[PDB]
RNA sequence: UUAAGUUAGAAAGGGCGCACGGUGGAUGCCUUGGCACUAGGAGCCGAAGAAGGACGGGACUAACACCGAUAUGCUUUGGG
């Protein structure tokens, strides 16, 4: 969370994209019954929310 | 033996009493909820989009509660 604040906005924006790609893949593996560590999904969702919160704070 | 006479007993089923069960949810005890007030506070919300909703959000989610595509939560300050 503080580590996110060390990054630039553009750098944060890139981290979001990466997390959204990850979240999509998790949901895809979950659907095909190949996930196992199902707790990752919640982690990633929160992370994305954290990014978007920091960015909105910047403005 | 015959005759005359007398009287018993009987239960297909039923009645009364008793015993033991079933059904049913009265009664007692209990209280998650109510009822009436007192003292203080507060007496408005809305185009900066209200009241009230609909549909969604969880690993799996039918319902409730919570939340809004940042969705079963995000940041921060304190408490613990």
């Amino acid at each position: 969370a503080n580590d996110i604040r060390d990054l630039s906005t553009t750098e944060i924006q890139d981290q979001e994209k990466a997390l959204k790609e990850e979240l999509f893949n998790l949901r895809f593996q979950l659907a095909t019954g190949q996930l196992e560590n199902t707790a990752r999904i919640r982690e990633v969702r929160k992370a994305i929310a954290r990014m978007k919160t920091i960015v909105r704070e910047r403005e």
